[PDB]
């Protein structure tokens, strides 16, 4: 594969966005995965709706919780593959209380037709991610509260219970590392981003990687 990957550099990748109070890491996870896919499939680069996720995905738990790949199917076998856009379906759920879902009033931003679960080899995960793009992957963060910036060659590694989004890495630096987008606004890490040491599992990332996939 490729030296070094940053989809940043292709313009495939929105801004940083900001979760708040709310637990829904997972669905800006997914959405990020999908905005990035629907880009690479030949359109305009479209913000689009985590909102739709907190509210409507029923599979899921809001603000408490969720899976990537439980979105995933949500979108395709319940949402008919629709995923609307941010401006349409605003995120309101930063105090910590997610607002009941409405089914109109909304614009399609996107569509899916599935999703793939990748394989738990960040060498696997660096050869799918060159070609195909950007991954949503979960991730241990219990060390990332006190994340200023720089790359981290030490993680806490124990129990996964944050989901995020590669964009990139670069295997000729000094250390090779991982470029993860996060939720946490622009203020955290070097602009909402974070750089972990790549070959060496930190904080569990080849652990419970996918992507969406637009036909
Ligand atoms: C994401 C949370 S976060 O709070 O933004 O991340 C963050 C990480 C670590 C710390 N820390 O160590 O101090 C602080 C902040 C999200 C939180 C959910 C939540 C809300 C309140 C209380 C506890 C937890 N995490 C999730 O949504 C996980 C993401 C994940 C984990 C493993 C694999 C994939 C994705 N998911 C989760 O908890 O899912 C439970 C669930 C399963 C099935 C159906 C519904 C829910």
């Amino acid at each position: 594969a490729p030296a070094a990957v940053d989809w940043r550099a292709r313009g495939a990748v929105t801004a940083v966005k900001d979760q708040g109070q709310c637990g829904s890491c997972w669905a800006f996870s997914a959405i990020g995965n999908v905005e990035c896919q629907w880009f690479l499939a030949g359109h305009p680069l479209t913000n689009l709706s985590e909102q739709m996720l907190v509210s409507c995905d029923k599979t899921d738990s809001g603000c408490s919780g969720g899976l990537m790949n439980n979105a995933f199917e949500w979108i395709v076998q319940e949402n008919n593959g629709a995923v609307y856009t941010e401006d349409s379906y605003p995120y309101a759920s930063g105090e910590g209380i997610s607002p009941p879902c409405t089914t109109s009033g909304h614009t399609v931003g996107a569509t899916i037709t599935g999703h793939v679960e990748l394989p738990q080899d960040e060498a696997q995960i660096a050869a799918w991610l060159a070609v195909n793009g950007p991954v949503a992957v979960a991730v241990d963060a219990s060390s990332w509260m006190t994340y200023t910036g720089g790359v981290m060659t030490s993680c806490v590694s124990e129990q996964l219970d944050h989901g995020v989004l590669l964009v990139g890495y670069n295997d000729s630096a000094a250390v090779p590392y991982w470029i993860i987008k996060n939720s946490w606004t622009t203020q955290w890490g070097e602009e909402g981003y974070i750089r972990i040491a790549k070959g060496s599992n930190q904080c569990l990332v080849k652990e419970e990687a996918s992507s969406a996939v637009v036909g």
